[PDB]
């Protein structure tokens, strides 16, 4: 089976393809977190996957997507981390986070408890930063303050810190967060991004951003560590050919500045577009950029079964199976993988106190 | 769905009738618990059971079955189950615990090392104690030590030490473990008793010391929480129907005793038995039990499809389907169980940073 043999990137080494990717979870106080992650996080690494990414977590306080939302904007929250780590690497899983800030998005109610923008009147409620003065719209209706150049050297310092402490903590693996709509995704768009200075224009300006962000993280995160990144590739808005070779254009320019994998996702970054979600759906996509750019790739979005996650790793489409959802199901769903693709001994895909008894 | 229908008894309402019945994970240290349990019954009892009864605890360290085991013995010992309990309510699952002592049984490797009784050569072995100087044979072939009446004192307090102990680290529910061929289960059997005294020989004596436990237990155990046993009925050692009548008159006993619920077990006393493994197997005898004593029960031993475990109950064999092995290999088993019974809002048996993304 292809989803079971090893990865190796940089000095480190997988047990097999299965990735957990980002999930936030929305339990974080302060943005520090606690005994919901701490279980959470170690129960998804015993479950087998080689891999863990742990849930976006903002580099400032105003780049949590809620009040929910994990943070690592000081030492304390990054020391907050350390047990997670530890756990991840005790049940032979590879410890990964994904550093972010939430740009426009930035300053909701966590998904259960309406999904939408703080309304102004709201205490727990913040002033949101972007590109430009513009509002997502539909359920995120609040318009960003537009960036100073002040405050883009300050975001690209705060990634740079967070990528300090979680190397300090123990991560083997970083992902800049670049996609979904959130503040990376939005400098690189035309849609989010009117900027008239060097961050906003051409190509070349709307780059610029994660390009020097990408630039000053790889100053501090060591080099025998993978550097990884999610973007978004494509819109769905109708502009679909130009934005993915642009996007793929940007992932040579990554390679060139050292990255090592990326993660491929959709922009997310206007509410008017049309998605065809469906089972795999994002594996060509995913395929064209990974020979085009030459870059390992991983993705997600319906590879959920065993079988989809094998043939999108036999096509050659994926060097890594992104699994979420599936997970929150069943946080042993690696095991599960296995004996449905009837891996030997896949009941040790577990630990022994659980394995014994299922091989029976 | 009678499987999520909540059961009450005494001061304690379960929110669904799953229970996870004792899993030893013999992954204790000088029988302290640590972060494999921590981890382990936080994770289960999020996944949406009502019950968690943690695995057999000894009373004494002679009781453990193996060096992984946990046990109960100390008020340290009993300290380092707080956070254990503490999570499984904070789950909205009730916090049970198994206390035992494995009798002849004990002084064993690992499952998955050996799983027999360690060798005299070996620094980890201790000396056990049985009612008579017998083994049990086959991959435990050494002779216990035939315990005295100061013996016989001694243990009983250990129990009502170990049951005083659980109490004040928050357990709402306790289970003596007078099942499988461990001390209590070996006083019973004519089999591993050929005592002379007034603990073996007639019915009453072999009796006594299940008898004289639960009630030293019950002087201390609040009454508003369920003081519950799990017994073996019968060995599959051609003496079936006999054995049956026997243990159901002391499961008749017990209720005089004060027992709020019964688990009904396999005797394992011998190895020279022939059990009919099979989907449910237990569930006739166990509605014996629990018609012919009038007493609340609970099984297990194939029990753990959603189905198998939903026809139990409407048949009125059980008031709880304890699911074992189930929930090792999916510590969600209880919301698996509730899609596939068809339960309204199925995937908010989990918490909200599950429930809502499995919703949709
Ligand atoms: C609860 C939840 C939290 C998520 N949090 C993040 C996140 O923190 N960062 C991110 O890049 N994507 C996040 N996403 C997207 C997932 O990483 C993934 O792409 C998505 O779940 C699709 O994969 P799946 O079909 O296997 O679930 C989240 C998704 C869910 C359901
Ligand atoms: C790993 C493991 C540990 C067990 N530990 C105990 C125990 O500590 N006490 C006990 O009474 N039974 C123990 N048993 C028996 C279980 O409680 C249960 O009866 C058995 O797993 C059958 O149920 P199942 O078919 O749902 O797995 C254990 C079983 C397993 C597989
Ligand atoms: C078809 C809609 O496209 C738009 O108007 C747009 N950007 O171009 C926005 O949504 C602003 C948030
Ligand atoms: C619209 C897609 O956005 C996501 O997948 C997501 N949460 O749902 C994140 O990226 C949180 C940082
Ligand atoms: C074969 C019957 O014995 C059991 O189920 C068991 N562990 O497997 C225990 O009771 C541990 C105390
Ligand atoms: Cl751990
Ligand atoms: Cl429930």
């Amino acid at each position: 089976s292809a989803l079971f043999e090893p990865y190796t990137l940089k000095d480190v080494t997988l047990r097999n393809r299965i990735a957990i990717p980002p999930m936030c979870q929305y339990m974080a106080e302060d943005g520090l977190i606690n005994d919901w992650h701490q279980v959470h996080y170690a129960s998804m690494a015993r479950g087998g996957a080689g891999l863990l990414v742990v849930e976006a977590t903002a580099v400032a306080p105003e780049g949590r997507i809620t009040p929910g939302c994990a943070g690592i904007w000081s030492d304390a929250h990054a020391q907050a981390f350390v047990p997670v780590v530890q756990a991840i690497k005790a049940a032979g899983s590879v410890p990964g986070i994904q550093i972010a800030h939430a740009g426009r998005k930035a300053s909701a109610n966590r998904p259960w408890e309406g999904d939408d923008h703080i309304g102004a009147d709201d205490a727990r409620g913040w002033e949101t930063i972007a590109p430009s003065a513009i509002a997502f719209g539909a359920h995120l209706p609040n318009v960003p303050r537009a960036m100073t150049l002040d405050d883009i050297a300050r975001v690209k310092q705060d990634f740079v810190d967070a990528a300090r402490r979680a190397r300090d903590a123990g991560f083997e693996w970083i992902e800049l967060h670049f996609a979904h709509g959130y503040l990376g995704q939005s400098f690189f768009s035309e849609h989010s991004n009117k900027r008239t200075d060097a961050y906003g224009g051409s190509f070349d300006n709307r780059s610029r951003f994660l390009l020097e962000t990408l630039a000053a993280v790889r100053e501090v995160w060591p080099e025998n560590l993978p550097l990884t990144a999610r973007f978004g590739v494509l819109e769905y808005d109708g502009r679909d050919e130009q934005t993915l070779e642009e996007s793929i254009e940007l992932a040579r320019r990554f390679k060139a500045g050292g990255l090592d994998l990326l993660s491929v996702s959709v922009g997310f970054t206007i509410p008017e577009t049309n998605i065809p979600w469906g089972p795999a759906f994002m594996g060509p996509i995913a395929e064209r950029v990974r020979r085009e750019a030459k870059l390992p790739v991983t993705s997600a979005w319906g590879f959920g079964t065993p079988q989809l996650a094998e043939a999108a790793l036999q096509a050659n489409q994926l060097d890594l199976v992104s699994v979420g959802r599936a997970h929150l199901a069943d946080p042993h769903w690696a095991y599960f993988a296995a004996k449905e693709l009837g891996v030997e001994k896949a009941s040790w895909t577990l630990p022994a106190p659980y394995a014994h008894w299922l091989e029976r």
